[PDB]
RNA sequence: CCGGAGGAUCACCACGGG
RNA sequence: CGGAGGAUCACCACGG
RNA sequence: CCGGAGGAUCACCACGGG
């Protein structure tokens, strides 16, 4: 193998297509941005530990620019007011299988699937009601 | 509408699909678990808080157990062998328009859609590379 | 370029080959592990420092585990029944030319050759005699 | 029958090979040195030992010299310009049968094979990249 | 792609190039060393870190040697009679675009270009006037 | 000779070249400018000194506005996030001849040649990988 | 962490600060 | 930095 | 409240801050 490659990060169906293309690995730290000012790029980093004597823990985190109103290029101030920042942590028992493992990332494909409670939410600036 | 109804979190094709169904708002945490005794339920939570002024966090929760019976003192109980932990912290900034939030939703679904680095690594028990 | 890559670790003809993949690089040291539950996986790490003004040290570790299936209570884990552990540290003097290093490679594999002494008894439990 | 007996320990070809040949085996530890001056020779010593009651350790040891010839008031001397050393520690639990023992030394082959990751750093002054 | 690749350090026509390859990347500190002993060896470092929270900084450095042959204890070794340290500190802020960063490399690169000012004074052992 | 002459510190390509010139001597520091207002500048200086008994240090730097949405002779601010700053700082024994020298610019250049690691992960906003 | 036309035997050191 | 020092193996006690 | 490629038996815990 060699997951290490560039990916579609944004499904625009072809055209207005997001991509990330990998850009460091400092620290087994691997990253991927769009081509963009690093301050509006989408930026994807993962990386892999044992964090206790039982779990193996992977540790993402993914950076998405506000696009509306938004100047290509330009000095946008405050940082916060134009990024979303993900942090997700995963946490698997050293007991768990490739088997196991494809379930788990089942069940994150599931929690994300258009039209699920989640995913419609978010999309809607909602919460749960 | 209401945004709070039952999903399949794990897709397995019709036949052993994993649904879980809303059990619980109480103190804001939206909760889903799925038709199981609650010891071997998959867990579901999110909730969603203005954070700062100008921010606002959903906290999104999953837990993925790996079903066993265990006999405790002669007698067989259903229990989890162990379980799998997701945590996520989605930060989105107040200004962010739904465009802007559904980008977010995109990001994310293509962050682990199959084929992808991110879910391939997790999938093989391996890191990036 | 990049020599922190997959690889074979043990040749068992082409088939029931174990493979290492990379799982993680923090603080210059590097880490592979056989795919599947982390808990019956081959572990190999190296590392490489300055261990004095005209030393370079390298410090590899290897993990055979010996697989197997522990039941308690009813629950079955996978599991590693117990694991050889290799330390081995190579210490090379700054003079040392890349020939001087092939050098001391080849020393190394012809140490272990099959047929030597040493690999000889090993593979038998024994000792020298 | 006899395993402390001589071998190549460095296959240059079929010419400039290194031999080594039994020296001395006193105390438990077999010693081997190439031909020649000694100050100029290859030497390898291995040893085991019931390391604690479940466990047997073996210790083997290489130095590589680096020969040179030193002058001092117009005396020369055959002498090792600096050496390289080599020191491993193998351990192996004593429910290892024939068959785990041979696996553990194919690990060890597979870790130093040509064109794999440590070999090719170690021969190339290099680290992990 | 990955750009951790061996490159042509110095160029002398194809006769006497100095080239420099991957040799580590332990703690985030990209090298590149020449095929020459350690301690004769021209060496590259590069790592690039976030210096503020507007700021990155690339930290460069080559260290080009004038080797010599120096006699230890009546013993010939391979040494540097002295070494030239080039140390470079670049800040970019986080809203550089693509052609922004193009742009400081074609600054770079004319900076150095033959005939100009500095590689003149550099050159000849002077300083501007 | 006489170095302290204009000259192009950005070539491209005869049609939007930018040319820095002589701006000023105070202190033996050489400092060329381009035609913008100094907020907007393209800067570079220059000095040489004896840092030490053995070594002469060249102490460069190089100040590269951003260009991309960029308001001509406007006011933008905050400064750092409108300029990228290049320090450099040259390290040369006093032993080293002109042909030293010569090589050791050579080596600049050579890290900075376009298609290299370095220039090209900074003109692609990334790190090593 | 930040600064110096601060130093180095060069991924280190001292100083100065908040 | 040392040990044919121990380990459940990037840890541990001792010696400098 | 905020931060960590901090930990968890997972809507909890420790630490670090203002």
């Amino acid at each position: 193998a060699s997951n290490f490659t560039q990916f579609v990060l944004v499904d625009n169906g072809g055209t207005g297509d997001v991509t990330v293309a990998p850009s460091n690995f400092a620290n087994g730290v691997a990253e991927w941005i769009s081509s963009n000012s690093r301050s509006q790029a989408y930026k994807v980093t993962c990386s892999v530990r044992q964090s206790s004597a039982q779990n193996r823990k992977y540790t993402i985190k993914v950076e998405v620019p506000k696009v509306a109103t938004q100047t290509v290029g330009g000095v946008e101030l405050p940082v916060a007011a134009w990024r979303s920042y993900l942090n997700m942590e995963l946490t698997i028992p050293i007991f768990a299988t490739n088997s196991d493992c494809e379930l788990i990332v089942k069940a994150m494909q599931g929690l994300l699937k258009d039209g699920n409670p989640i995913p419609s939410a978010i999309a809607a600036n909602s919460g749960i009601y």
